């Protein structure tokens, strides 16, 4: 479970740089 | 703390969703 | 570890507040 919690976090931070950048592109272009 | 973090990390989740869910029909108009 | 974690949490949580608000400046005008 520890792990798992740890995996999660690491997986939200990726998701949330992925909404990042759609979020500035759909900004731009 | 450990069920009060899991809540915080389930809310987070479900917010970052949301916004996933709000910026492709965003994207779609 | 424990305050590593919810430093990490707390870092995504703001980057979550702020790409909210950068969403709904784009909805809106
Ligand atoms: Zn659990
Ligand atoms: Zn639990
Ligand atoms: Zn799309
Ligand atoms: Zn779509
Ligand atoms: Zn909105
Ligand atoms: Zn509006």
């Amino acid at each position: 479970e520890w792990e798992a919690l740890e995996k999660k976090l690491a997986a939200l931070e990726s998701k949330l740089q992925a909404c990042e950048k759609k979020l500035e592109a759909l900004e731009h272009g």
